[PDB]
DNA sequence: CTCGTG
DNA sequence: ACGGCACGAG
């Protein structure tokens, strides 16, 4: 009943997350950057109808807000083989080219796994749901990711933008990783016996035995939920000696 | 749809 | 030495 014991920790019961201890993010532009407003290639009604519900949900959650901005990038209707279930995919390439680069601190999976001792064979794998959306964007940086949204009937006039770290932004992975590392620094200190690996939104908790893996997992779940993050109950792999993590199958300390 | 990569 | 062309990705 791991789900019932930690309602606030699961995306299924705790609602959309929000990293309350993290200050809204300010995105520095390169020294020569000036706003660019790229035209929206007219979208077919089909793509527009598949995307509508997603845009409405995001608006209700406050993840998206109306705005007027000198910046504007294309919205694209990416989908599965067919005409069913779409999703809003933004082309932030002209924006990415204009924001100042940061040192990529997220380690590659190979080097990250090398830090897993053979002594810790009891694993718990958690996948944070809508990770980037948990980090707020400072109002001064929000205009940067604006895009056009139209709907014949009543609703919005033109541009919408994000209030949270969006998808497609080149620095989202790194900024989320560093943010979660700051939020879990304490947890690592209070649990010296545990091994916690972080790869953006993919987490692996390692323990010496089955008990302290259960007690540690309870602790991480409690902590994650309190901090405003949300783990997917569906994918969760709790206290197993065999788990799927970052493409590998961990067992006997192999791979 | 628009790019970058090979 | 090209430069059209899958393929991946925002």
């Amino acid at each position: 009943t791991w789900l019932s014991d930690f309602p606030q920790a699961w995306a299924e019961t705790g609602g959309m997350g929000l990293a309350v201890r993290q200050a809204p993010l300010i995105i520095p532009l390169k020294a020569t950057s000036t706003p660019v407003s790229i035209k929206q290639y007219p979208m077919s009604q089909e793509a527009r109808l598949g995307i509508k519900p997603h845009i409405q949900r995001l608006l209700d959650q406050g993840i998206l807000v109306p705005c007027q901005s000198p910046w504007n990038t294309p919205l694209l209707p990416v989908k599965k083989p067919g005409t069913n279930d779409y999703r809003p995919v933004q082309d932030l390439r002209e924006v990415n080219k204009r924001v100042e680069d940061i040192h990529p601190t997220v380690p590659n999976p190979y080097n990250l796994l090398s830090g897993l001792p053979p002594s810790h064979q009891w694993y718990t794998v958690l996948d944070l749901k809508d990770a980037f959306f948990c980090l707020r964007l400072h109002p001064t940086s929000q205009p940067l990711f604006a895009f056009e949204w139209r709907d014949p009937e009543m609703g919005i006039s033109g541009q919408l933008t994000w209030t949270r770290l969006p998808q497609g932004f080149k620095n989202s992975p790194t900024l989320f990783d560093e943010a979660l590392h700051r939020d879990l620094a304490d947890f690592r200190i209070q649990h010296p016996d545990l091994i916690l690996l972080q790869y953006v939104d993919d987490l692996l908790l390692a323990a010496t035995s089955e008990l302290d893996c259960q007690q540690g997992t309870r602790a991480l779940l409690q902590t994650l939920g309190n901090l405003g993050y949300r783990a997917s109950a569906k994918k969760a792999q709790i206290c197993q000696k065999q788990v799927k993590y970052l493409g590998y199958l961990l067992k006997e300390g192999q791979r």
